[PDB]
């Protein structure tokens, strides 16, 4: 199977005036690519997916394919949908402009069974021929891919290659790469990276990664080479501000990181998500002073 | 405040050859009418809302509102989003097309703070002049509309008159009724109408009541009426069916059990929902054996 691995990026996605600026998502992404990172997913849950327009979804994906051609970087677009006819829409999108592979949410609120988990991936993976990364969140969709699940769409489905795991269930990494060995896990939680790649995990889908990408990039590669000594160091040294980044729902603190390192702009969410509290504000901004963010 | 309260029902959204079956949509309403019902809720969770096109979640609002022209049956359309730009729209749409109310869910998937819940809901009640029903259903969003915010959005926002409770947690509206006894607490969640009913809850938004809408109705009108022993009776008698239609997830029991009455045409759902289970399908047919389903 053709696979994204290595240390990735959830792009936060700026907005200036109600509009999504596009100069500044460029230049975030270059800085990305110049501080190590393997891959960036544009339009994620860090990513505001849910209140950007279908039009802006798409021209995000393209900005990121644009910004990463010419270099080692690969661009895991962003593509669920808790309804399958816009998850294949979008997943023929990203591969009809250049993606190199896509990540696709599990279904939200609609909660779908096991049954229908399994054929919502499989219309979307035979819809294309490029690389598809379950997402398993079940804190934001209400939905768990089972392990079960997982396995048999990696087995019956030649393109669905892993999956990112954000559920904070050690066990179950434990058991997915038991049971299927050759599947790529990637962390979908910051704090517990060094775990799940100590366990056999193949990359990160990052959010602490937009201000400290440098970080980042060297705890996974110092994890895949089996320098565990160093990565563990890394993770235990990020475990404040991993913490402190979900002290509200994400992406309200990293985009609170990334504006107060001057990164962005504007302060700027849409509704329903807004900034954070007062409060939370200054613990964001204490947490940050015990570690060195990388300019432009 | 105007209020829309009562026996209301969850309308499923019938599909035949992948498109919605307006007839039999048109068809299942009168049904309703006729059976004591005082409100029909279009395209909400039951209503495969997530699922359905911008044209066709309003088409269905507008065969709603024709139907029930000319009786004293409400229409409180659905209207939630998880973008509040997407639900402002739906809520004007329903008030320019002549919902009565509408129904709003707490923003799935992307979390909101209980602070962007409030302005969520603040910009939909600022948007048009009718009834505003909130919708907690924190095991289908991942987010909960907590006591205090329900209640200061009563308190601040003139439309915005109660909410449909589906979190299977009484104390939750004990307090909720214990502080601001004014508002309407409606019950989302079957099993436990009466008990909701029974501490001042003036209303249902029912699943159950898609099969046996004279049974609901006639429990919620117990209920009013102060008969509770009647009204608990018939919640007893209902607990079968009403768990049964949770089997797997709403609304793929209930479309099962309208398909096994003969009560619509095909046992079609879009994807990612699919047909029960042939255990749980025979698990709901032989639920239903055990009580009498009314025809057209
Ligand atoms: N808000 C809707 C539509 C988003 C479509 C574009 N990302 C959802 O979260 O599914
Ligand atoms: N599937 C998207 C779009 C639905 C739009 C029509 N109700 C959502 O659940 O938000
Ligand atoms: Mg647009
Ligand atoms: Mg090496
Ligand atoms: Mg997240």
């Amino acid at each position: 199977k053709n696979i994204i691995i290595g240390a990735m990026t959830a792009l936060i996605t700026p907005f200036k005036n109600g509009k999504v600026d596009e100069q500044s998502y460029a230049r975030l992404i270059k800085r990305q690519i110049e501080n190590g990172i393997d891959a960036v997913v544009p339009v994620g849950t860090t990513g505001e997916s849910a209140t950007l327009t279908h039009e802006e979804h798409r021209t995000c994906i393209e900005i990121a394919v644009e910004t990463c051609k010419g270099t080692k970087v690969k661009v895991l677009a962003g593509a669920g949908s808790n309804a399958t006819h816009d998850a294949v829409g979008l997943a023929k999108f990203a591969k009809e402009h250049g993606a190199d592979g896509i990540l696709s949410v599990a279904p939200y609120y609609n909660k779908p069974t096991q049954q229908g988990l399994y054929e919502h991936y499989k219309a979307i993976a035979q819809s294309v021929d490029i690389p598809v990364l379950l997402y398993n969140v079940p804190g934001r969709t209400g939905c768990e891919i089972s392990t079960d699940t997982i396995i048999k769409l990696f087995r019956d489905c030649e393109n669905i290659y892993g999956v990112k795991e954000a559920s904070g269930n050690i066990d179950k990494c434990v058991d997915l790469l038991a049971h299927e060995p050759r599947m790529m896990l990637i962390s979908g939680e910051d704090a517990i990276n060094y775990p799940i790649l100590s366990n056999g995990g193949k990359g990160v889908i990052s959010v602490t990664s937009n201000l400290l990408p440098d970080m980042i990039s060297a705890l996974t590669h110092f994890a895949l080479d089996e320098n565990y000594k160093e990565a563990k160091k890394i993770n235990d040294e990020l475990y404040n501000i991993n913490k402190i980044l979900f002290c509200e729902s994400n992406p309200i603190p990293i985009k609170t990181a990334m504006y107060l390192a001057g990164l962005i702009e504007s302060l700027e969410f849409r509704l329903p998500l807004c900034s954070p509290s007062k409060e939370n504000f200054a613990k964001i901004e204490e947490v940050m002073k015990k570690y060195k963010i990388k300019g432009f």
